[PDB]
């Protein structure tokens, strides 16, 4: 299959995940197409893929605010093709602020509402994600099952 990675990170977190997740889903014989949210296009993003896998950060504080790069992505995510897409979430934080990993729960939600097939629950990491490798990668193996 083709699998589509999308990550907003900025200080390289998330897109460590992200390089996690795109090994795994390869190692499993998947085609997995990469990018950095701050490279892409709205507009037609999921078509062809059979699993879309979006990556985003937190920022913000008494409201939950997304990585900057993955804003106009979200902003138009009714434009991706998302209707029917297999698709699950995952985003790195820190559990301290009120909106633990929030960014997470407000894609699920706008993709939930668009029509996705959210196949697993999303992976929130706190903190270091190279402490969390296990993880990650547990929760890659389960989202290749699932599809
Ligand atoms: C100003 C500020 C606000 C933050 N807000 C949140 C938050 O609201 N929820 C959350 O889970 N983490 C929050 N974080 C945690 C960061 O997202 C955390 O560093 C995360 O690993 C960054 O992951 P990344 O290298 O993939 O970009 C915040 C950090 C800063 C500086």
């Amino acid at each position: 299959p083709k699998a589509l990675i999308v990550y907003g990170s900025t200080t390289g977190n998330t897109e460590y995940t992200a390089e996690t997740i795109a090994r795994e889903l390869a190692d499993a014989g998947y085609e997995v197409d990469s990018r950095d949210a701050a490279s892409v296009e709205a507009g037609g993003l999921f078509e062809g893929f059979d699993l879309v896998l979006l990556g985003c950060s937190t920022w913000g504080d008494d409201s939950i605010e997304l990585q900057d790069d993955f804003i106009p992505l979200f902003d138009s995510l009714e434009e991706t093709g998302a209707q029917g897409r297999k698709v699950a979430c995952f985003g790195c934080g820190e559990s301290s602020y009120e909106y633990f990993c929030g960014a997470v729960d407000a894609i699920e939600e706008k993709l939930k509402n668009l029509g996705a097939e959210i196949v697993q629950d999303g992976l929130r990491i706190d903190g270091d994600p190279r402490a969390a490798r296990d993880d990650i990668v547990g929760w890659a193996h389960d989202v290749r099952g699932a599809i």
